[PDB]
């Protein structure tokens, strides 16, 4: 596999502050293709200046030809909290509505939706008046809505959308799922699905495929990031209502962090493994986790694979030239092509200040990590567009540059693959 073309666009000037608010590992999602268009969301500085930001949403046509980006500015909600948790997630349901949830660290939900199904009935002009106001609840559902952190969306097969998040705090919290019906426009509460025990689960993502929902996590004892332990897994056949472990054993509802039956790899505290890194269900139904640790004696990214025969394996991702990350370094992602043969590691490198794109293949049991491409000049937790890669074989990555304000830009990089 090779690259046919590399293209990039600058979509904004990143915001100033001592935290990164754009390009954060748990944005789910920042960059989405739906129908014939690609969408992106990010903060930009408002006219009041430093510590005042607005959410922006971009769109461009990508099929059957690629058109120019255009942006709207949601100038009715001012983001002011310089806390690296306070990112934006976007989702697009099968009625065409665009959902946003943003700006949380242990506070009530902030959510808004488009008035109309603007990703389905595509409007000529792209303006902020396409969005309804910020609200602090999910119409049709019920709380708790606070203290919330980490909103994550997952589109289901019938057009519906899940929204998942933590209620509680680092070191003591639970997670909940809500489901939006594209047919009725109402939310419903699926309830608490994982319950902490003087700790909290930190999931890596949500991955839905062919009727099954997959997640993986580590458990955090305290607000100190050295107190993560374990790599855990579960899946659901009913979009989050009921859950099973890797051996198909039904779990209690909610899943307790104290239930060791979901553990797939023992990783002690102090292993330099970070929470909320990456996961992937590939199109063949193999599940993958990206984490890191120091347990070999060197810091390395780690690939966990749930193999078709059921066994889990763990392999370091150590292609030539990749500098392995420590606990606080930017987090990566795993992407997959349509065929399920190609696994992409989208791995920020802390020494190079760049994002590496590496590929491994299912034929070689994913052991054949090779450098495929690079995005230079990043200080980001890279995020990609699943649907665009499946539909057109283009790996599209949203990144925050490295460098100083106001030189540091937000970009989208497209790698057209010779798939
Ligand atoms: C429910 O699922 C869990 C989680 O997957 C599963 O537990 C895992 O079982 C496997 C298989 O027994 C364990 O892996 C082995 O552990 C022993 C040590 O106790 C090792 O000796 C093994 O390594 C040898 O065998 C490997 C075979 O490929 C060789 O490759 C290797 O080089 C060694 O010769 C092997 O690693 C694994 O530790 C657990 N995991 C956890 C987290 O407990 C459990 O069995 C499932 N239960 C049911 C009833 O299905
Ligand atoms: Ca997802
Ligand atoms: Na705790």
């Amino acid at each position: 596999l090779t690259v046919k073309s590399t293209k990039q666009w600058t979509i904004g000037t990143d915001v100033q502050g001592s935290e990164r608010l754009n390009g954060v590992s748990y944005q789910e999602d920042a960059l989405i293709t739906y129908g014939d268009y690609q969408y992106v969301t990010f903060y930009e500085t408002a006219p009041a200046g430093y510590l005042n930001h607005f959410v922006k949403v971009g769109r461009r046509r990508v099929s059957p030809s690629v058109g120019d980006w255009e942006f709207l500015t949601l100038d009715d909600y001012t983001q002011k909290t310089m806390d690296g948790h306070n990112m934006i997630s976007m989702g697009i349901s099968g009625d065409g509505k665009i959902h946003l949830s943003f700006d949380h660290h242990d506070v009530p939900i902030n959510y808004r939706i488009s008035k109309n199904g603007i990703a389905k009935d595509v409007p000529s002009k792209w303006t902020s008046d396409l969005f309804d106001p910020v609200v602090h609840e999910l119409v049709g559902s019920q709380g708790p809505y606070s203290p919330l952190t980490y909103p994550r969306f997952e589109p289901l097969g019938n057009g519906d959308l899940l929204l998942e998040f933590r209620i509680g705090q680092s070191g003591s919290g639970d997670s909940y799922i809500h489901r939006y019906s594209a047919s009725t426009g109402k939310w419903q509460a699926y309830g608490m699905y994982i319950q902490g025990d003087d700790n909290n689960a930190y999931i890596n993502g949500l991955d839905y495929l062919d009727g099954k929902l997959y997640t993986s996590w580590t458990v955090r004892e305290t607000p100190n990031a050295d107190t993560n332990h374990g790599v855990y897994f579960a899946y659901s056949n009913d979009d989050g209502k009921t859950w099973f472990n890797t051996n198909d054993t039904k779990l209690t509802k909610p899943i307790s962090t104290s239930d060791d039956s979901t553990l797939i790899w023992d990783i002690p505290q102090n292993s330099r493994m970070v929470n909320q890194e990456g996961q992937l269900i590939d199109t063949k139904g193999r599940f993958h986790i990206l984490m890191r640790d120091l347990l070999s004696g060197e810091h390395q990214y780690q690939h966990y694979l749930r193999k078709a025969d059921g066994t889990w394996t763990k392999n370091a991702i150590n292609p030539a030239g990749l500098n392995g990350p420590d606990l606080y370094d930017p987090r990566g992602k795993l992407a997959g092509d349509a065929s399920g043969e190609y696994l992409f590691g989208i791995l920020p490198d802390p020494v190079k200040q760049s994002t590496g794109i590496y590929v491994a293949t299912a034929s070689k049991d994913f052991k054949d990590w090779k450098s495929l491409a690079e995005i230079p000049n990043t200080s980001t937790e890279p995020l990609f567009d699943k649907t665009r890669l499946h539909e057109s074989g283009i790996l599209s990555v949203f990144v925050r540059q490295a460098g100083g304000f106001p030189d540091r830009k937000l970009q989208v990089w497209d790698f057209e693959l010779d798939l």
